[PDB]
DNA sequence: CAAGGGGACTCCCCCTT
DNA sequence: AAGGGGGAGTCCCCTTG
């Protein structure tokens, strides 16, 4: 069960929102906000220790999207941080929630990846044997990392969070399990980010479709895009948007002719969504109401 | 016109449309065509020397966008083409046209430049005393390069062909006039393209006006756009959509509302132009036509 | 391949406060 | 400067023939 000490995410990272800095762009380009952050009301990874009071030390670092979480070539970055990219804090005794407000990302180079990943492997399996390494041991080391560079998104990171329980010596040498955040979507990363509707010309229609609308959206491949038109309560019914690749505007823009409603001769207007989907992907835009109306 | 004989450009390279390409992108990516090339009828720059028949030589260089035209740091590539960037036919006593159908334009990069800007300068002082170069001289050549490379527009270019005529000899050491074309800009290259309607969701109004079009476009600057609606006749008439910044869409579309037309009460339609103005520049997209309508 | 095109990776900037 | 953002270079790739 549950019953000894435990670590939880009280607010999650952004999974979409965050831009990952290479060490060229500056250290003060603003921290990985939380998933309920909003331009003034802004918030910031959280996490607690519960079934625990009493001083403690959470340590935060950067690990693949992949379940095995291994340690990734990117590094954290702040006021909190070590150059290896572990971000330390003390939560008092009184209040066991940590939070992270200045936490960022530097983004490896392609050419740097390598030689950054070895130095982190070195650091973490250096303490198996604190006197030195061998030479077979770092021809081994060596082969995680070319394994590791041929498979790793650096796209998407995932934090974790290790809580550590400071003893009665003075030393905070006592673990709790480590708890993996949800991912994180480097959003300058390529596109498959968020899906938005910035505004539409038209907003209704007839039954009949056929109707021509201006949809302005943020950048969306022509070749992964439809107009997805569904109500979600009535056994879900959906049909799209009819356009060519050519209608889709320097993937800024959408010109498409309306689907018609599965039922004419409705009495009155019938309120439907629509809304962006990947049909390659699943994703879905922020969905807009549309009006559909009856016949002469 | 000059009596003697003199090069004259039949068909002009294309100021728009080209894009230059860099060392790594490839050799084979397609020739710079003419003013008047289509994607059925292609057409391609063209020379002719005028008062002279018989055998002779044009060759075509990249040549500043400043008047005084000093040897460009980007090189013309191709099948014709000098490592240098000199491109060399030869006309035959019968046909004293040149065609240049395989012309592309090499751009150098900022940390290539000036080296390969002192190769140009090398080349063409050298001759100039073929056995060696003095130290003071190269001092001297390095200090062209320096303020070339503080003003040179790697954007722009001008071909210049340079005709010589064969003498009795078999030497091709007659010189005619130098033609510069006029300049071509890389299509590529920042800003300063082409104003273009893709299209809008209405093209008709009242004579009010405040009728809110969505206008689809290539790339715009949110500040210094415009949308000129004139009449052709020198009465001037002119007047402008009405749209904020935060109105122009990720610089691809305008949503703007039309202005009222100057004349109210017109019993029957009237036609008007509508055009993308830059207000800080003065250049103007294709113009379309917008109708305008009478009241109740 | 030729003849086009489009879209990442690293970096370099600018507006706002 | 802290906390956002878009732009620009050079490159590395895709359409159709």
């Amino acid at each position: 069960t549950a019953d000894g000490p435990y670590l939880v995410i009280v607010e999650q990272p952004k999974q979409r929102g965050f831009r990952f800095r290479y060490g060229c762009e500056g250290p003060s380009h603003g921290g990985l906000p939380g998933a309920s952050s909003e331009k003034g009301r802004k918030t910031y990874p959280t996490v607690k220790i519960c079934n625990y009071e009493g001083p403690a030390k959470i340590e935060v670092d950067l690990v693949t999207h992949s379940d095995p979480p291994r340690a990734h070539a990117h590094s954290l970055v702040g006021k909190q941080c070590s150059e290896l990219g572990i971000c330390a804090v003390s939560v008092g005794p009184k209040d066991m929630t940590a939070q992270f407000n200045n936490l960022g990302v530097l983004h490896v180079t392609k050419k740097n990846m390598m030689g950054t990943m070895i130095q982190k492997l070195q650091r973490q399996r250096l303490r198996s044997r604190p006197q030195g390494l061998t030479e077979a041991e770092q021809r081994e080391l060596e082969q995680e990392a070319k394994e590791l560079k041929k498979v790793m998104d650096l796209s998407i990171v995932r934090l974790r969070f290790s809580a550590f329980l400071r003893a009665s010596d003075g030393s905070f040498s006592l673990p709790l399990k480590p708890v993996i955040s949800q991912p994180i979507h480097d959003s300058k990363s390529p596109g498959a980010s968020n899906l938005k509707i910035s505004r539409m010309d038209k907003t209704a229609g007839s039954v009949r479709g056929g109707d021509e609308v201006y949809l302005l959206c943020d950048k969306v491949q022509k070749d992964d895009i439809e107009v997805r038109f569904y109500e979600d309560d009535e056994n879900g019914w959906q049909a799209f948007g009819d356009f060519s690749p050519t209608d889709v505007h320097k993937q800024y823009a959408i010109v498409f002719r309306t689907p018609p409603y599965h039922k004419m001769k409705i009495e009155r207007p019938v309120t439907v969504f629509l809304q962006l989907k990947r049909k390659r992907g699943g994703d879905v835009s922020d969905s807009k109401q549309f009006t559909y109306y009856p016949l002469v």
